RNA sequence: AUAAAGAUGAGACGCGUUUUAGAGCUAGAAAUAGCAAGUUAAAAUAAGGCUAGUCCGUUAUCAACUUGAAAAAGUGGCACCGAGUCGGUGCUU
DNA sequence: ACGTTTGTACTCCAGCG
DNA sequence: GCTGGAGTACAAACGT
DNA sequence: TCTCATCTTTAT
């Protein structure tokens, strides 16, 4: 029944906790120990920290999952092309697809001839001679008109299908135009033809170098207009140029159209927006936009095709053939020139795969930048290498075809080459003539966003709904999938539910009902006073309705002067009118009413009451959807009510935005007696004219009980689920959840007594922590107080009062920050209970500080300082590393090549790692203690053993299905199930003399002991290493410097401390001897440098993984415990989250 | 109202890696030496799973024991003197 | 006595734009 | 980056 | 690397 308090310091990787008293004294309690060990009770202190690894975002998982989906859909694409080709393929060469399938296989494992394409050596060699790359075949099948083998058509087809490029440019792309300057001259000619008053002169302009330059497109446009004599980027020529490069121009102010009329060529909406602009001004500018489109194609195609087009129909394949030819000629010239001038470095350049020469370029792993960096100094120290250097600075020397520049290739180039192939070979094989649009669709079918993963219901990420029950193919995607419903579900599954009624969706922000609510909610607070009126008056219902029907209904924005004149003096005949409660600018305006009115040109439609639901459906359609036909499909349900032009204007309009207040909140819930909803209340409340918040906070109204009935339904959520819906990074969420369970266990330990302070430090996230812990404790006034502090408030209490924190010494500092937090929070709430709103030098002055009424233990300047120093000097602090089963991916992602090892993991089931390579370095989920008998030696005796067998993440399910069979498959016989112990990572083992080790794997350990350095040495280290510079006053920091330069024996005493603690627990002999030798070597450096590097010295000592530290110039590599045989006969400790509750298992008894 | 950042989800490219294909030639008995060539493709890209889908498979949660279908629940006196990872003393239980 | 096993110290390595 | 896996070279220890 | 949606939080 002793009053207490809890201090907490929450971090991304650590949560510290402590318990304070009113005397500010960490209590010490005896706790019972379970298990089979001799020890039964441990006195432990009520201060400690929990350490864990950081919680990870789901972005990496989303990236991996999207990659898996892309590989599955690509394999489906080759599968579809194979089903198309199969019937004739069996006629010409059966099992060709089979030979391609088993291409990744050795000859011992294949079932056909090793050559994939033709099935014999001679035609394979002849094919590789005729087409050295696949682009040679692609250019041939596009250009030639003779009949070719079906295998070659399929090969080019599947290459085009598998690497089909990007979908960033929507519309059509015509590769026939590729000259930037020719279409620039055409643009100038068309502009001068239409516009004669101010013609544009652009003769003598290097259009190719400007418009295809490598810098940004905005600066490209700026460079272009700077050269232009007397033109503006906002002008017509500048706007056309910006439209050609792709930056969106505004055509409003130039044609004076009063609508934005933005045109972007990469968007499919541009055709209909161009139709809009043609309807606005006429068709005489259509040739100008056509020439702008051609000029855009000239810019966007010359950067990648870089070849003549008048001679071929596949200019990308022509570009790759040209690149191969330049590579061949330049390689021949380079080989001859190196063999002539520098014959010694021919084996390095052309034979050595380890170096970054041409052998490293081709056979090795060297990239293009690395090879250029290697070969450029070689070319400088030679003659006749001017052209090679010219192409090297242009990044066009010895270039590969499958390079990273291929990411900018549109899918239109591959589609056009594919179309050319089908048009050339349709007359010989009729099946491509009959299946032409099928293959073109297979390339150009991309599942849209707003359509979920094409599932049936066993998916957690899917929202897509089905019209039929047929399998979704590339061709019946628009017949099985309801695209409008799926897009609505896409928007709705992420949009919010309103907080008052959690099972109901929100309306769009530009809904007219929300707009009526906002306009009326602002109008009901409108105050006005007139001459002759004693007190100013809430507006009555007819007054507010008249304002809405005149000033609001005519003007988009209504000001105070408009009210005071146009209603109050014009109609109410009051001139001396003043207002309050509102500003000059009304926050709520009825924008959607005016915009929709200007769309339709009808006023009697909207002011009717029975049609408002259909207009709500139009604003829903205009907020949800951003495909044009997918808006038009929903607008076609109301096709009868308006004109064609009206709904083209409706289709053209779009509202982005969602509100937070739903519609059954407004025209829904109603009083049990009156039967009017809150909008009907807000239309005519009476003299009271109350607004929304009180109508949801009125005790007499039944709205209050309905919304609490809505909030109670569902019972909120569980602790982890309520943690999940919060904002912020998942790591801080993990820290908060550990904090909540730490508080729960701390309350449990004390005898189920709750403390009337909980002190927290880490803004809105912290207010949410205060909310959840306040709800957990007080179960509605705050019987338990929750106080949130800041890092500055304790940093000050440490810098001013010599309570410095060297974090590199030990992990006790989280617990000590928590205890301090408790100290200062309780002292502040006792000292100033008036200033609890912001939280829920008093440290001459009285020795026992007091507020003046009940300052009993506010801050006594004696005792309390001594007690806080004793607490911060306490050797025993329960540091707990949270034991975690490691999850994630199994093994490193690198596919290492073939070698004769047992540590290579197979990439499939039939892929023997010695033959096919495989992954390596698996990750253990947890280790298990196996006590069995393994056959040893050639006499195969049942030698009983006790070993740790680490279960990797890939084998966790197989182990947990049946441990006995899995251990017997490993080789352990007569296994004893009752002694199988699940040992996760960070499991603690106490071996001898207090030496504790934490499990890292089945073959490695971590140091698990903490160095409690005497606090005098800690303060001397912090002052001497100048940690956080110097915060004391010049006299005080002068005395601190004197302290530093007079207690220099502390340096050797701390070295003795590290040496003693290392020789007791951290059994690293050589590193400790190097530590002492390097201390003796640098014993003459100034005290600051020495103490800072002694602060570095604690890495040999800190709990966790051993890591390399650096003492001045000497660095020491880590001592690692690369076998776990010692903890097999040690005391295994199971620790609670606070660690006060323990269970010790003596493993040497098993 | 504007901007930035973060979180979550979906749709897409490009590259990398791996095994195989792209008959290497001459002088020798070989070791090896000299020369020629090099730019591409197929397949896989977590093993795999059943619910067999253009699905899912690397996030969050996780001391022990007991009740357990699970979720979840239950399981362990206090005070004082001190401090090298917590120890000792007394009483109740 | 001597031939396989475990410790110890050191090195490199880790899918990305 | 961290930190756990793997290979290598070499010696001490175990076991036959 | 690319495209898109939804939300929140902070600063102005």
């Amino acid at each position: 029944d002793k009053k207490y308090s809890i201090g907490l310091d929450i971090g991304t990787n650590s949560v510290g906790w402590a318990v304070i008293t009113d005397e500010y004294k960490v209590p010490s309690k005896k706790f019972k120990v379970l298990g089979n060990t001799d020890r039964h009770s441990i006195k432990k202190n009520l201060i400690g920290a929990l350490l864990f690894d950081s919680g990870e975002t789901a972005e990496a998982t989303r990236l991996k999952r999207t990659a898996r989906r892309r590989y599955t859909r690509r394999k489906n694409r080759i599968c579809y092309l194979q089903e198309i080709f199969s019937n004739e393929m069996a006629k010409v060469d059966d099992s060709f697809f089979h030979r391609l399938e088993e291409s990744f296989l050795v000859e011992e494992d294949k079932k056909h001839e090793r050559h994939p394409i033709f099935g014999n050596i001679v035609d394979e060699v002849a094919y590789h001679e005729k087409y050295p790359t696949i682009y040679h075949l692609r250019k041939k099948l596009v250009d030639s008109t003779d009949k070719a083998d079906l295998r070659l058509i399929y090969l080019a087809l599947a290459h085009m299908i598998k690497f089909r490029g990007h979908f960033l440019i929507e519309g059509d792309l015509n590769p026939d135009n590729s000259d930037v300057d020719k279409l620039f001259i055409q643009l100038v000619q068309t502009y001068n033809q239409l516009f004669e008053e101010n013609p544009i002169n652009a003769s003598g302009v290097d259009a190719k170098a400007i418009l295809s330059a490598r810098l940004s497109k905005s600066r490209r446009l700026e460079n272009l207009i700077a050269q232009l004599p007397g033109e503006k980027k906002n002008g017509l020529f500048g706007n056309l140029i910006a439209l050609s490069l792709g930056l969106t121009p505004n055509f409003k102010s130039n044609f004076d159209l009063a609508e934005d009329a933005k045109l972007q060529l990469s968007k499919d909406t541009y055709d209909d927006d161009l139709d809009n602009l043609l309807a606005q001004i006429g068709d005489q500018y259509a040739d100008l936009f056509l020439a702008a489109k051609n000029l855009s194609d000239a810019i966007l195609l010359s950067d990648i095709l870089r070849v003549n087009t008048e001679i071929t129909k596949a200019p990308l394949s022509a570009s790759m053939i040209k690149r191969y030819d330049e590579h061949h000629q330049d390689l021949t010239l380079l080989k001859a020139l190196v063999r002539q001038q520098l014959p010694e470095k021919y084996k390095e350049i052309f034979f050595d795969q380890s170096k970054n020469g041409y052998a490293g370029y081709i056979d090795g792993g060297a990239s293009q930048e690395e090879f250029y960096k290697f070969i450029k100094p070689i070319l400088e120290k030679m003659d006749g290498t001017e052209e090679l250097l010219v192409k090297l600075n242009r990044e066009d020397l010895l270039r590969k075809q499958r390079t990273f520049d291929n990411g900018s290739i549109p899918h239109q180039i591959h589609l056009g080459e594919l179309h050319a192939i089908l048009r050339r070979q349709e007359d010989f094989y009729p099946f491509l003539k009959d299946n032409r649009e099928k293959i073109e669709k297979i390339l150009t079918f991309r599942i849209p966003y707003y359509v979920g993963p094409l599932a049936r219901g066993n998916s957690r990420f899917a929202w897509m709904t089905r019209k039929s029950e047929e399998t979704i193919t590339p061709w019946n995607f628009e017949e099985v999938v309801d695209k409008g419903a799926s897009a609505q579900s896409f928007i709705e599954r992420m949009t919010n539910f309103d907080k008052n009624l959690p099972n109901e969706k929100v309306l769009p922000k530009h809904s007219l009902l929300y707009e009526y609510f906002t306009v009326y909610n602002e109008l009901t607070k409108v105050k006005y006073v007139t001459e002759g009126m004693r007190k100013p008056a809430f507006l009555s219902g007819e007054q507010k309705k008249a304002i809405v029907d005149l000033l609001f209904k005519t003007n988009r924005k209504v000001t105070v002067k408009q009210l005071k004149e146009d209603y109050f003096k014009k109609i109410e005949c009051f001139d001396s009118v003043e207002i309050s409660g509102v500003e000059d600018r009304f926050n709520a305006s009825l924008g959607t009413y005016h915009d929709l009115l200007k769309i339709i040109k009808d006023k009697d439609f909207l002011d009717n009451e029975e049609n408002e639901d259909i207009l709500e459906d139009i604003v829903l359609t205009l907020t949800l959807f951003e495909d044009r036909e997918m808006i038009e499909e929903r607008l076609k349900t109301y096709a009868h009510l308006f004109d064609d032009k009206v709904m083209k204007q409706l289709k053209r309009r779009r509202y982005t935005g969602w509100g937070r207040l739903s519609r059954k909140l407004i025209n829904g819930i109603r009083d049990k007696q009156s039967g009017k909803t809150i909008l009907d209340f807000l239309k005519s409340d009476g003299f009271a004219n109350r607004n929304f918040m009180q109508l949801i906070h009125d005790d007499s109204l039944t709205f209050k009980e309905d919304i609490q009935k809505a909030q109670v339904s569902g019972q909120g959520d569980s602790l982890h689920e309520h943690i999940a819906n919060l904002a912020g990074s998942p790591a801080i969420k993990k820290g908060i959840l550990q904090t909540v369970k730490v508080v729960d266990e701390l309350v449990k330990v004390m005898g189920r007594h709750k403390p009337e302070n909980i002190v927290i430090e880490m803004r809105q996230i912290t207010k949410h922590v205060a909310q959840i812990l306040d709800s957990r404790m007080n179960t509605l006034i705050r019987e338990v107080k929750v106080i949130t502090l800041k890092s500055k408030l304790v940093s000050d209490f440490r810098k001013d009062f010599q309570f410095y924190k060297v974090r590199e010494i030990n992990n006790y500092h989280h617990a000590h920050d928590a205890y301090l937090n408790a100290v200062v929070g309780t002292a502040l709430i006792k000292k100033y209970p008036k200033l609890e709103s912001e939280f829920v030098n008093f440290f001459k002055r009285p020795l026992i500080e007091t507020n003046g009424e009940t300052g009993e233990i506010v801050w006594d300047k004696g005792r309390d300082f001594a007690t806080v120093r004793k607490v911060l000097s306490m050797p025993q602090v329960n540091i707990v590393k949270k034991t975690e089963v490691q999850t994630g991916g199994f093994s490193k992602e690198s596919i290492l090549p073939k070698r004769n090892s047992d540590k290579l993991i197979a990439r499939k089931k039939d892929w023997d790692p010695k033959k096919y390579g495989g992954f390596d370095s698996p990750t253990v989920a947890y280790s298990v203690l196996v006590v069995a008998k393994v056959e040893k030696g050639k006499s195969k005796k049942l030698k009983s053993v006790k070993e740790l067998l680490g279960i990797t993440i890939m084998e966790r399910s197989s182990f947990e299905k049946n441990p006995i069979d899995f251990l017997e498959a490993k080789g352990y016989k007569e296994v004893k199930k009752d002694l199988i112990i699940k040992l996760p990572k960070y499991s603690l083992f106490e071996l001898e003399n207090g030496r504790k080790r934490m499990l890292a794997s089945a073959g490695e350990l971590q140091k698990g002991n903490e160095l409690a350095l005497p606090s005098k040495y800690v303060n001397f280290l912090y002052l001497a290493s100048h940690y956080e510079k110097l915060k004391g006053s010049p006299e005080d920091n002068e005395q601190k410097q004197l302290f530093v330069e007079q207690h220099k024996h502390y340096l050797d005493e701390i070295i003795e401390q590290i040496s003693e603690f290392s020789k007791r627990v951290i059994l690293a002999d050589a590193n400790l001897d190097k530590v002492l030798s390097a201390y003796n070597k640098h014993r003459d450096k100034p005290i600051r440098e020495q103490a800072e590097n002694i602060i570095h010295l604690f890495t040999l000592t800190n709990l966790g993984a051993p890591a390399a530290f650096k003492y001045f110039d000497t660095t020491i590599d880590r001592k690692r415990y690369t076998s776990t045989k010692e903890v097999l006969d040690a005391t295994l400790i199971h620790q609670s989250i606070t660690g006060l509750y323990e269970t010790r298992i003596d493993l040497s008894q098993l």
